[PDB]
């Protein structure tokens, strides 16, 4: 076939019922994740090719960066709750991996402040039980699917993208192959 199991994707032994249609996992500490967001714009190019009616979910993971890694999963929960994902993603990535100015929960908070989220609004979100269940959701979805590495994408809890098996000689070609694969898995 042109799309083969074990080649552009793998299949989960243990399929996850009730899973989001397209489920991406990342960490702000994750170097290929920085590339996927900043240089490749994977998430966005996948959207542009996905069928009608399909929702995209993106979650942060705890297993990188220890205490800060966990802080970042909670901050990402704040981001989802307030709908400000598109305003903090870039400065969080650069603050962790480029400038290395993120070292504490207080520094993560600064990024939201500078992006124009109000202090009171951030701290109230941060401490809210809506955010705690959102953190719970991120952890459960990761737990449901075996996850020990990022970036990772899962389609309907059955198929996992396998970027190792796509040519990286061209960045644009890589992205299209990636997105077309998601769409193929989507229609499966």
């Amino acid at each position: 076939a042109q799309y083969e199991d074990g080649k552009q994707y793998t299949t989960l032994e243990k399929p996850v019922a009730g899973a989001p249609q397209v489920l991406e996992f990342f960490s702000f500490f994750c170097p290929h994740c920085y590339q996927f967001e900043e240089v490749l714009h994977i998430s966005d190019n996948v959207k542009k090719k996905l069928p009608e009616g399909v929702k995209m979910t993106k979650y942060h993971v705890n297993f990188m960066g220890g205490d800060l890694g966990k802080d970042l999963t909670q901050a990402w929960a704040v981001a989802m709750a307030l709908g400000v994902e598109d305003k903090v993603t870039v400065p969080l990535f650069e603050g962790v991996q480029k400038t290395q100015t993120i070292r504490s929960a207080s520094d993560i908070r600064d990024v939201f402040i500078n992006a124009g989220i109000k202090g009171e609004e951030y701290d109230a979100a941060w401490n809210s039980f809506v955010v705690k269940s959102l953190v719970a959701q991120q952890e459960k979805a990761a737990a449901d699917v075996q996850l020990r590495g990022v970036p990772a994408m899962f389609v309907n809890g059955k198929y996992q993208l396998n970027p190792q098996g796509m040519d990286t000689s061209n960045m644009d070609v890589f992205v299209q192959q990636y997105a077309d694969t998601v769409k193929y898995l989507s229609e499966k």
